[PDB]
């Protein structure tokens, strides 16, 4: 109920999953693949070279299948997203037997790379990664949940390297290594889109992410105890690894292919020792291709809904907002307000510099530019921007700026009657 | 040989001309449905309401085709339309007889709405607009040719009202209203592409639009003399109007619907009268729907050919230049350079604005990126631009510059095979 495969089967009876049942090879020919299907549809490679379990890409790459995750219309799911992140509620615990993801438990002679096929991704990758895990643990003195996704670099039978970003893991672990201790953790892999989604909210350092989650799905999230660690799990998953991060100890991880389509740097990084693996009886393993639509939609959404959220705040006319490709859904914006007065778009542009301090370039557009559409974005650049009154900088780590391109207070666009009524292929 | 009739056969063997053989209006019908296959095919309507000519529409909606008209792949376009524009070759002045555009020649009762189904195109345009029509005429002091497009409102049975930016044909009219006389002009429609390509070059003021096209062809343009007036037109054309701009005589013209996706305003303008009109024996008209990608390559195509060579003069590791489609192929330039000293942006960036007037944001990359895909374009301004020492500003129209070129002293992330395999072969 609400798992992976029910994903799965809701996007093949709407003819966006597509088999590859020829033979691949986990290194590079699934990446190869999975980018000429971006954006278009979910692959699911039967034959692994190596492997009897399938892997399964882009499982989501546009906003309307974000949205139908969600259980919304696409005009909805930012409302939904804040909604869910404001309330959250509460998973339920459920039995290990009968559990899918208990189904098969192995606990020695552990072998990752062996039991399944985890893809090498880019040319500069120094080897298999683990992309589309969800990471659980809980804050050793304070006892919260959080949930994250990191890379994962397998560097052994029972090893694996973490890029740790100063966020909320990592202050899970700062307090365990100042103790001595390793943090106990658990990976999830193969879970649910809104799940997935769930994993990206920013919030303030107490509130579990599982809840969230809980709240976008039509029933409560059903979890499950860990057998190695004391953690809990979604007890739907494909794979569940359990383990723990070692205190002190550093290796090099990387360099590994990432978001804005360069090489992050290899560097000493923590380590994680893996205690167990569960999954289930014949498992799909999932993968994210680094800067997919699949991997720039899961943050852009949740960035975007704290967006539209903050904007909205000061700019009670702001239609909609949208964090663009190009920009990595990260960098760039784009706002569109339906104006009252001159000054609108300073505090929108204002306001979206507060947002996050990754955002580089807004820019403001009125109500009727669909703001999903580059060209229409470029247009309204080009037509309705004066840079010597319409551009400001911020110089002083990144420069920032900010574009108004809407229509000044005091620009009709042209079109064909009958243009909607009358059909092309009706005449020829 | 290279008419409008034998590129028609060309896109018909590419199965790129499509023919609409059901009745249509020429009030907002043909532009509607010529909207639809806007960069898709050419279109051909067999029958078009209250008359026996049918109007073609979109002959060339993609780079491609325009390269095909000129005989070269697109990689050589820019620079065989600078070539052109840097060495034009005469036209041969041929006999009336047996020229097709003079087998039916009209003088008397001209009444251009009954001959020909002039489309109204767009919802706020003031009548039927004449939109592919090439105006060529001579300088009544210094007597050289220019060749241009204008739009023409059919005012009446053998009046137009014609809209002149103050270019060329402006200064020639300039001069004849001075000394009280009519400009004498003509009218061709119905034109091979490269003709049309060649009327769009932006020149010093006395080269001889009709000279590039020949350039363009595979062998010289042929041209014979008007009836009514001292003016030359190409022989191969369907549709030939003979007359004149009247020295004094303002009247209202517009509004009409243009490039930049806006209505042009009405105001008072000049008068074309209309003393001839020649064609083929059952002739095909041709119109450009404005704002259509027809109607942006033409301009654009141009623009950029000129672009490139401004540019390469004190840039001469520019790549490519693209003036994109959101800025009307016009507003907003994407210039590609092999950087080799730091600076390099910043001339990219000054040379693209002396060009012309028009050009109004650029943006500089490196080499490597696809300057035609503009998700790859937002990428580099997104991920190498730095907006405090990047971006410069001018302060008609303010502009702006942005370097989004890597700095000197970034690897793009991939992945080996990607050419070699293909998604299709393996579902
Ligand atoms: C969706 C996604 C998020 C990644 C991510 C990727 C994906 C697909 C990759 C797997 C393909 C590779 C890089 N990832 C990392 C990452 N954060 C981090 O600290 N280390 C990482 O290695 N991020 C961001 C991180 O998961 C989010 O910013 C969390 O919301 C942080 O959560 P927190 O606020 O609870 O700490
Ligand atoms: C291709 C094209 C070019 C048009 C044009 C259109 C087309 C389809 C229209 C017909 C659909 C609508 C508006 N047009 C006009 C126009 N220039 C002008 O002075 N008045 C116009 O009405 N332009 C631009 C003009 O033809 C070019 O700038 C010439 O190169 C100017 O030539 P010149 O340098 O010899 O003066
Ligand atoms: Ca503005
Ligand atoms: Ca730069
Ligand atoms: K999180
Ligand atoms: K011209
Ligand atoms: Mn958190
Ligand atoms: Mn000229």
């Amino acid at each position: 109920s609400h798992s992976l495969r029910e994903w799965l089967a809701f996007l093949e009876g709407k003819g966006k999953l597509k088999r590859v049942r020829k033979e691949v090879d986990p290194v590079f020919e699934i990446a190869a693949l999975g980018k000429q299907a971006d954006g278009i549809c979910s692959l699911l490679f039967e034959r692994v070279k190596g492997y009897a379990v399938p892997v399964v890409t882009g499982l989501a790459g546009d906003r309307e299948l974000f949205a139908a995750a969600m259980s919304v219309p696409v005009e909805g799911m930012l409302e939904k997203l804040a909604a869910a992140v404001e309330n959250p509620v509460p998973c339920r615990l459920v039995s290990p037997d009968g559990a899918p993801v208990k189904e098969c438990i192995i606990r020695e002679n552990i072998d990752l790379l062996k039991m399944l096929p985890i893809p090498t991704h880019h040319a500069g990758d120094a080897g298999p990664y683990i992309t589309a895990a969800i990471l659980i643990a809980r804050d050793p003195d304070s006892g919260v949940r959080n949930v994250s996704i990191h890379r994962l670099q397998v560097t052994g039978p029972d090893r694996l390297g973490i890029l740790i970003l100063p966020r909320h893991l990592w202050h899970f672990f700062g307090k365990a290594e100042r103790a001595g201790r390793p943090l106990e953790i658990a990976l999830a892999i193969g879970v649910h889109p809104a799940v997935l989604l769930a994993s990206q909210a920013t919030t303030r350092l107490g509130v579990d992410e599982l809840e969230i989650a809980s709240a976008l799905l039509p029933q409560p999230l059903e979890l499950v105890k860990c057998e190695t660690v004391d953690v809990e799990v979604p007890a739907g998953a494909e794979i569940v690894i359990e383990g723990k991060i070692l205190p002190g100890v550093r290796e090099v991880e990387g360099p590994f292919g990432e978001y804005p389509r360069y090489y992050g740097p290899a560097a000493p990084r923590p380590v994680v020792e893996v205690t167990a693996v569960t999954h289930r009886r014949q498992p799909v393993y999932h993968t994210i291709i680094p800067a997919s639509r699949e991997h720039l939609l899961l943050g852009g959404i949740a960035r975007e809904a704290v967006l539209l959220q903050t904007v909205r705040q000061n700019v009670p006319t702001v239609k909609n907002v949208h964090l663009t490709p190009g920009g990595s859904c990260r960098y760039h914006a784009v706002i569109s307000i339906e104006k009252k007065h001159e000054g609108e778009a300073k505090r929108a542009i204002d306001a979206a510099f507060n947002s996050s301090s990754e955002v580089k370039h807004v820019v403001v557009v009125d109500h009727e530019i669909n703001i999903f559409d580059p060209e229409e974005v470029e247009w309204a650049v080009a037509t309705r921007c004066q840079p010597g009154r319409d551009v400001t900088i911020f110089k002083d780590v990144s420069d920032k700026m900010g574009i108004d391109a809407t229509i000044p207070l005091n620009f009709e666009r042209i079109s064909i009657p009958g243009l909607d009524k009358i059909k092309l292929a009706d005449y020829l």
